[PDB]
C-alpha cells in the first residue's frame, strides 16, 4: 500500500502536522463533513494515480455507469491520434487503462483495484495513459484553454513540458481538462496555512461530485463523505 493507503479516519492526519494552531482547525473542521481519507505517495503523480483510483473505486457495482465509461475510454484513441500522437506509441498505456477498466467490471472488488494501483508498473502506465488524454484533450481544444485560461500561454510547449512527463505538478488547468476528457466531477478541499476559510472547487462548476480529494501540502489526498 505504498502509492495508495488503505482507509485511515480523517482525524488521523493531526499526527502530520502536531501543534500547528490553523492545520489542526481546519483538519477538525474537515472531519465534520468527511469520515475517512486515503493517502497517496508524493511523487509528483499524486493527482492522476488519485484521481483514477477513486473515480474507478465510485463505480464499482454501478452496470449502467460501468457500461457508459467503457463505452467513452474505447474512443479515447480518437482523441490522441486527432493531436498528433502515434498510436504504435500510446498502445503499451491505453491497453494497460482500458485492463483496469475491465477489472472494475468482472472482478469488482475494492481489494482487486487497490492492488492494480500499489503495482508500481501497471500503476505508472495508467498515470502515462492519464498524461496523454489531458495533453490530447488541452491540445484538440487549444482556442478555448487561450479563451477561458490564458490569452498569453504557449498550448504545445505548456504539454510538452508540464503534462506529458512523468512527475510534473498539476494546476486548474490540467485538473479541468482531465476531468472533461473523462466527464469525471470532482471537488478539491483546500488545507493551507493561513488563517482562512475552508473552502472547495467543483470541476465542473454545476457538477455533482463522484470523487473529493484533499489538497495539502501540494499533495492530493482521497476523502469519503
Ligand atoms: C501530487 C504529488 O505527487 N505531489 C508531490 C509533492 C509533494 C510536496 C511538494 C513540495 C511537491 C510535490
Amino acid at each position: 500500500f505504498n502509492l495508495i493507503s488503505e482507509k485511515c479516519d480523517i482525524l488521523s492526519i493531526l499526527r502530520d502536522h502536531p501543534e500547528n494552531r490553523i492545520y489542526r482547525r481546519k483538519i477538525e473542521e474537515l472531519s465534520k463533513r468527511f469520515t475517512a481519507i486515503r493517502k497517496t505517495k508524493g511523487d509528483r503523480n499524486c493527482f492522476y494515480r488519485a484521481l483514477g483510483y477513486s473515480y474507478l473505486e465510485s463505480l464499482l457495482g454501478k452496470s449502467r455507469e460501468i457500461f457508459k465509461f467503457k463505452e467513452r475510454v474505447l474512443q479515447t484513441p480518437n482523441d490522441l491520434l486527432a493531436a498528433g500522437f502515434e498510436e504504435h506509441k500510446f498502445r503499451n498505456f491505453f491497453n494497460a487503462f482500458y485492463s483496469v477498466v475491465e477489472l472494475v467490471e468482472k472482478d469488482g472488488s475494492v481489494s482487486s483495484l487497490l492492488k492494480v494501483f500499489n503495482d508500481q508498473s501497471a500503476s505508472d502506465h495508467i498515470v502515462q495513459f492519464l498524461r496523454l488524454l489531458t495533453s490530447a484533450f488541452i491540445r484538440n481544444r487549444a482556442d478555448f484553454f487561450r479563451h477561458f485560461i490564458d490569452e498569453e500561454m504557449d498550448i504545445k510547449d505548456f504539454c510538452t513540458h508540464e503534462v506529458e512527463p512523468m512527475a510534473t505538478e498539476c494546476d486548474h488547468i490540467q485538473i479541468t481538462a482531465l476531468s472533461q476528457a473523462l466527464s469525471i466531477a470532482l471537488q478539491v478541499e483546500y488545507v493551507d496555512e493561513m488563517d482562512t476559510a475552508l473552502n472547495h472547487h467543483v470541476f465542473p462548476e454545476a457538477a455533482t461530485p463522484s470523487v473529493y480529494l484533499l489538497y495539502k501540502t501540494s499533495h492530493y489526498n482521497i476523502l469519503y463523505a
